[PDB]
């Protein structure tokens, strides 16, 4: 039931801190720190533990990996990737971790990696259709959408969809407008597309997908504009957390009521945070 908010970039500095939001006292509190910096880091949870995949550590891309245990409020390393992604979107699909593209200092992938915690290793699955760094990643009704990007040239309104039982991608409707450094999250059956840069301005749009109709529509805007920002479902409510507004990293954090269909302010990060990795435990 908390939010956790991994690693990032404070406008200076890589982070390696690690904090953790309580919706019912409105506050975060540090947690045990990343063994390693990493801003674009990919995070996603799966059987009790937060893994925190990839990123960059103001050097070097990274294809380490580490998980974080709640109950001993540690993180360790295991396997690492076999690219270094930075700009990595990852989610969790029948008790795997998918690494989807990112970047891995020279090229922008479209490679794809599934990790199994029963093996501790990695293996590659069907590459994207198309070059996605700074994508954001969801998974509904047993598939995984890829959203958005930059394919090395464009930053990318086009969605693909993964089919692990056909290990297979396939393009679905575009966003209305293109969005790298996007923040996806699933809610009611819907994926939102949240706020990202459409290589002119940054943006406080967001989009929701409804794969019933296979369309996006839009619905209301952040009270900022946030790329990088990261994005979590908790109670109903979509976080979120960070980003940058075009001027500067931000500590601020909103959540979207969908029945309302309004955004508003909740406590803000101890600490500026674009790039950031979010997830639920």
């Amino acid at each position: 039931g908390l939010i956790y908010a991994v690693g990032g970039y404070d406008g200076n500095t890589h982070l390696n801190s690690v904090e953790a939001y309580d919706p019912e006292r409105n506050e975060w509190s540090l947690v045990a720190p990343l063994s390693t910096r990493r801003s674009g880091v990919g995070v996603a949870v799966l059987n009790g533990l937060i893994y925190a995949v990839g990123g960059y550590d103001g050097n070097t891309h990274l294809n380490s990996v580490e998980a974080y245990d709640p109950h001993h409020n540690e993180w360790s390393l295991v396997a690492p990737l076999s690219t270094r992604r930075s700009g990595v979107g990852v989610a969790v699909l029948n008790g795997l971790i998918y690494a989807v593209g990112g970047y891995d200092g020279n090229t922008h992938l479209n490679s794809v990696e599934a990790y199994d915690p029963e093996r501790n290793e990695w293996s590659l699955v069907a590459p994207l259709s198309t070059r996605r760094s700074g994508v954001g990643v969801a998974v509904l009704n047993g598939l995984i959408y890829a959203v958005g990007g930059y394919d090395g040239n464009t930053h990318l309104n086009s969605v693909e969809a993964y089919d692990p039982h056909h290990n297979e991608w396939s393009l679905v409707a575009p966003l209305s407008t293109r969005r790298s450094g996007v923040g996806v999250a699933v809610l009611n059956g819907l994926i939102y597309a949240v706020g990202g840069y459409d290589g002119n301005t940054h943006l406080n749009s967001v989009e929701a997908y409804d794969p019933e109709r296979n369309e996006w529509s839009l619905v209301a805007p952040l009270s900022t504009r946030r790329s990088g920002v990261g994005v979590a479902v908790l109670n109903g409510l979509i976080y979120a957390v960070g980003g940058y507004d075009g001027n500067t990293h931000l500590n601020s954090v909103e959540a979207y009521d969908p029945h309302h269909n309004e955004w508003s302010l909740v406590a803000p990060l101890s600490t500026r945070r674009s790039g950031v990795g979010v997830a639920v435990l």
